[PDB]
């Protein structure tokens, strides 16, 4: 008889009487379902705020990360649930933790328009500028899905209304790139920007290694290490 | 038998045969006959360096600036085959110096993708645009470092190319308004200072989206704001 499995839909239905006799039967408060996520996970996106509150107390982990890299506080952000948003950061939750797409839960947040739950994580320290894998900002989900207030909110603290992500790339790009040692070096020494990320987000230096270029590598990383 | 004399002309240019392309201009062939692929003698002459049959042509009267299917005017294809002479004549009879074709290259992005540099020397001096951008945003010193052309590329820096040149971005707050009809959000950016000219991957512009989305109260008051400065 599958107890995790019994654990898991009673965390998501919410039912705290069956949760609390299937963990003293020894259920494993950590199972994890077919998609990865923990009873914390399934009651946080609910809104199940006293039973995470038995979670978290007998032991569940707060930083749990489903097969798509999200956290309880991921799901409780995304869908809105401010109280229980408060309680997993007072609970030990990284408020700057990525999913798999490099999101945070303040961008899940803006892009659904949570207004005072934005205000709680700004205040609790969220990077309001942070940047997915696609180089993208919670401003720019904010615009995107139509949340004005919410937008003048990120103005109001600090965001960046030109954000843009990434770029095209540069010559250095181009020359580490495709193994031109000679031309790297002179790009270098003429003032060429070794930071430069390109339309994936990646430096010169990465493509070097993307490239199997060793030489070209090593002279941008002497580069890095010089600044 | 049956052979038209523009193609018989636009083969003689191809093949640099000036004696046969003296004789069908005389028998009246059209100087500015263009091939299947839209290429005039001009083009084709250009193409394989023939300076004396480019001479002839253009004293017969051919179009200097005669575009084939890609816009590509003997000026580009002379000097991406990186012909210096050839080059010199046409400029001399009046081609237009920054041409773009269909990609939006000029002769500079192509003699520079093919490290001619005493050609793109020239085209400097008679004033070509050395921070020229195509389509896709890229420019002549791009073309010259990808491809590896070192000592065109100290050149390029030395005239004034800009060694970061990184084409577009990807979409600011203001085109993602812009592009789901956000038009409230779109009066609240521009007032907070969004800025108009930015160009999203396909180099568009939060006003190109606008339209593009069938936007207009948005395109509009995007064009009030250009209008403004």
């Amino acid at each position: 008889m599958d107890i995790g499995k019994k654990l898991l839909e009673a965390a998501r239905a919410g039912h705290d009487d069956s949760v609390e006799v299937l963990l003293k039967k020894g259920a494993d408060i950590n199972a994890k379902d077919n998609s990865g996520r923990t009873p914390l996970h399934v009651a946080a996106l609910n809104g199940h705020l006293e039973l995470v509150k038995l979670l978290l107390e007998k032991g569940a982990d707060i930083n749990a990360r489903d097969m798509f890299g999200l956290t309880p506080l991921h799901t409780a952000a995304s869908n809105g649930h401010l109280e229980l948003v408060k309680l997993l950061l007072e609970k030990g939750a990284d408020i700057n933790a990525r999913d798999e797409d490099g999101s945070t839960p303040l961008h899940l947040a803006a892009s659904n328009g949570h207004l005072e739950l934005v205000k709680l994580l700004l205040e609790k320290g969220a990077d309001i500028n942070a940047e997915d894998h696609s180089g993208t900002t919670p401003l720019h989900f904010a615009a995107k899905n139509g949340h004005l207030e919410l937008v003048k909110l990120l103005l109001e603290k600090g965001a960046d209304i030109n954000a843009s992500d990434f770029s095209g790339p540069t010559p250095l790009h181009s020359a580490a790139e495709n193994g031109h040692l000679e031309l790297v070096k002179l790009l270098l020494e003429k003032g060429a920007d070794i930071n430069a990320r390109d339309k994936f987000g990646k430096t010169p230096f990465d493509l070097a290694i993307d490239n199997g270029n060793e030489d070209i590598a090593e002279v941008l990383q002497k580069a890095a290490r010089s600044h």
